[PDB]
């Protein structure tokens, strides 16, 4: 526990780097919001509130940042890419929109949208003269256009259609927070927009470049900051839970494991979204603030680690919002690599976590 307090103390020692670093990110992002609004399609574009540093800037890892550009898109009609409960075709309600230039039938093409997004951004980068910034569009069908700044700091930018209609059927039994946050809050949250991002649905070898995927990062941000059964959790000397510290340690335990196997990238498919998602399932499972007292940090950390282990062991980690979307299927992650991480976390848990030593 005091070993873990030590670990949290160290992480705090870099709270000011990711302060100044994030101020660069916010600075560049604003340049983009200007040029994109000039375009007719992306006219009503704006920043989505998903991050802690500077209100729109999310931190996934040290020196990795994350921004969502939301775009209001009236009259959405969804067609599920069937049996893949998170992936959707997108249609307008038949009568005209400016997004017209991206249709492929009755369908809004994701990659067609993504392509113009990119040329607009790549064009602003080829113009700015103060800083050296570059493009890194590399990874496997990601919706993220990724900028790199002064060879140190990297930003994921995501286009996000905003639908203000009722969440789709695949989320009906998701966001199971009624025991934790309340039936009341779940109705409030599920009244809020949802977002579609242009991560395409695989077709085996390639993709289906007209399919979007659901996102709820703004809900994730809210249930992280408004995290207690008590409405006054973490607001006074008497209600200090360790919920946020427990998510930080989990994210950090994954990053340290990832460095140790930097040789062959044996764990490269694991992700802080996996640790976050699993941490939400624990909160659902332990709903009371009494179950996250601050002086019980070591116990709470174990609770998080075992459920993660169990998720790796069972090859099942449900998306928090779409219960039939299994982030740990073999569609997505090989049997072999999940075995790998179970062995290394199991050992880490059984020996007071030597990965956190000096
Ligand atoms: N900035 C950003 N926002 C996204 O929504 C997102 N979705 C994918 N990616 C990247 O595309 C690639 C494809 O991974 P896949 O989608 O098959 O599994 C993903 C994805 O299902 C899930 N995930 C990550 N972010 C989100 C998110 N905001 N909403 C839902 N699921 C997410 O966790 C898995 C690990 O992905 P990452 O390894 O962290 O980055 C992925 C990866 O590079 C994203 N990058
Ligand atoms: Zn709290």
């Amino acid at each position: 526990a005091s070993k873990l307090r030590a670990v949290l103390e160290k992480l705090k020692l870099s709270r000011d780097d990711i302060s100044t670093a994030a101020g660069m990110v916010k600075g560049v992002v604003d340049h983009l919001l200007l040029r994109l609004k000039c375009d007719s399609a992306f006219r009503g574009v704006g920043l989505l509130n998903t991050g802690s540093y500077y209100e729109h800037v999310k931190i996934s890892a040290p020196n990795e940042f994350d921004v969502m550009f939301k775009l209001e898109v009236p009259r959405i009609q969804l067609e599920e890419y069937s049996n893949t409960r998170a992936y959707y075709f997108v249609k307008f309600k038949r009568n005209e929109n400016p997004l017209s230039q991206f249709l492929e039938g009755e369908i809004l093409s994701a990659s067609k949208m993504l392509s113009k997004f990119r040329k607009i951004i790549k064009e602003e980068i080829n113009d700015i003269k103060d800083t050296d910034v570059i493009m890194k569009r590399k990874r496997g069908g990601s919706p993220a256009v990724t900028l790199l700044i002064s060879e140190k700091i990297s930003v994921d930018i995501t286009l996000a259609l905003e639908s203000k209609s009722s969440w789709p059927a695949s989320t009906q039994e998701g966001l199971r927070i009624q025991n934790w946050l309340s039936a009341k809050v779940r109705k409030q949250l599920r009244l809020k927009p949802f977002y579609l991002v242009p991560k395409h649905a695989k077709e085996g070898n390639g993709f289906q470049e007209e399919t979007w995927r659901l996102s709820f990062s703004h809900i994730e941000k809210e249930i992280l900051n408004n995290h207690g059964k008590s409405k006054t959790c973490c607001e006074n000397k008497e209600e200090k839970c360790c919920r946020k510290d427990c998510l930080k340690l989990m994210k950090y335990l994954l990053e340290q494991l990832k460095e140790r196997f930097k040789d062959k990238k044996h764990l490269d498919k694991f992700s802080s979204y996996h640790v976050k998602t699993a941490f939400f399932h624990v909160c659902t499972q332990n709903p009371q603030d009494s179950q996250w007292d601050r002086k019980d940090l070591g116990l709470c950390f174990d609770n998080c680690v075992t459920y993660f282990l169990q998720c790796l062991r069972t090859e099942k980690l449900e998306n928090y919002f779409i219960p039939e979307f299994n982030l740990f299927s073999s569609n997505l992650i090989d049997k072999r690599s999940k075995e790998f991480l179970t062995k290394q976390i199991e050992y880490e848990r059984n020996n007071e976590f030597p990965v956190f030593d000096e």
